[PDB]
């Protein structure tokens, strides 16, 4: 319900006509939710079996 | 009874020798009552499925 659906549509509703741009929104979200960098941590070596 | 009519009939009744002046004088205020702009308004389109 990010765009053309507040206002009107109730809580447990969702609008067919309106699902496209809805969804890329929703992806949009999604992919700036993870605008970052792979930090290196430090390291353990193993000693566990194989 | 716009014309004709004042004292001259009763309330109940219409003058039958004077219709052509009253009927005339109607059409002029129905004419009259039009002379407007026909503004614009807001246009929106509709999201429901109708």
């Amino acid at each position: 319900k990010t765009v053309l659906s507040r206002g009107y549509i109730d809580n447990a509703q969702f609008n067919p006509l309106a699902l496209r741009s809805n969804v890329l929104l929703m992806l949009l979200q999604f992919t700036l939710s993870n605008l970052k960098i792979n930090k290196s941590s430090t390291f353990t070596s193993d000693v566990t079996t194989i």
